[PDB]
């Protein structure tokens, strides 16, 4: 359920198809069941002890192709298993999971930017349309925080975006809440106690190191402790009160750079390196493969 730091597909020079495992209480990576498609600026996330990579790109050297897939691994057997696709193909996705259901936000197909939203129903293997977000967004950052889904900051198809909303799946609606201090296309979009961090991403101009977090009771974004690089296209994810930031694109390079982040004593520290430097990777904590 929660365990490992799994680090799904990515892109350098072209989409990559790797799954390595980070083991945060002995260093260690360790290089599992490769991808039966390449993919890239796809999702990564958890429900019940399988890991899901939704959506992305195969960004190749005979062609590049937007994907509608969610595939399934199980660390138990070491196998990638082809699910229910989502009604369309979302590349540069965002993804959360409220009640053990994953919700598919925007991505975009070709050149068509989605404001789309889509909910798996993982017990009868089905995809289902819901309200879609008021703005269109890529490149979107994506959420959960007491079962509400929050899409942060992203690209419209015009602007790249500061502005957020939030989802409430009873009402089944979207309503703005406040927006970003930075515009951020590319961020990396996590929950942390109850503040929601977006960190870093491309504000139209340049890579960004900040790292602010929206505090949902006094609905204000709030600048913290910046990252040791610039990154758009990043990894992120939470395991045992620390934010993981994973490679990503600094404007120069394609970083290989693993940062976490003491919300305790505001500090951002390198903790490892990935084999490979990459961006866009999917990532999600769960059980190790035993
Ligand atoms: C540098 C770069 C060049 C190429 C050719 C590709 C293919 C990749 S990628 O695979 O990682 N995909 C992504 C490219 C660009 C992205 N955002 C970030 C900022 C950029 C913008 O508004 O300018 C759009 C992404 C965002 C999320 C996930 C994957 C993203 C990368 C990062």
């Amino acid at each position: 359920v929660g365990r490992l730091i799994y680090t799904a597909g990515g892109y350098f020079r072209q989409s990559l198809s790797y799954l390595e495992a980070y083991n945060p209480s002995n260093g260690s990576w360790l290089r599992l069941a490769d991808l039966q498609v390449p993919r890239s600026g796809l999702a990564g996330c958890v429900v019940g002890g399988l890991l899901y990579a939704v959506g992305g790109r195969n960004n190749s050297p005979d062609g590049n192709t937007d994907s509608s897939a969610l595939d399934c691994y199980n660390p138990m057997t070491n196998q990638w298993s082809p699910c229910a696709s989502m009604s369309v193909p979302r590349n540069r996705i965002g993804v959360g999971v409220i009640d053990g259901h994953i919700y598919a936000v925007g991505g975009s197909h070709g050149c068509i930017h989605h404001s789309s939203v889509e909910r798996y129903e993982p017990e009868r293997d089905e995809w289902h349309l819901v309200a879609p977000m008021l703005t269109r967004r890529i490149g979107v950052g994506v959420a959960v925080l007491n079962r509400l889904l929050y899409a942060v900051g992203g690209f419209d198809g015009t602007n790249r975006l500061n502005s957020a909303e939030c989802y409430y799946p009873e009402r089944n609606e979207w309503r703005m809440i406040t927006p970003m201090n930075t515009i951020r296309s590319g961020a990396g979009v996590c929950v942390l106690h109850n503040c929601i961090y977006a960190a870093g991403g491309y504000d139209g101009q340049d890579q960004l190191n900040s790292v602010e977090r929206y505090d949902v009771e006094t609905e204000t974004w709030t600048f913290v402790a910046p990252m040791r690089h610039h990154r758009s296209a990043l990894g992120i994810t939470v395991h045992q009160g620390k934010i993981y930031v994973l490679g990503g694109y600094d404007g120069h390079t394609f970083l290989d750079s693993v940062e976490c982040y003491d919300p305790d004593s505001d500090t951002w520290s390198e903790v490892t390196r990935m084999t490979s430097g990459r961006s866009g990777v999917g990532v999600a904590v769960t059980m190790e493969p035993c």
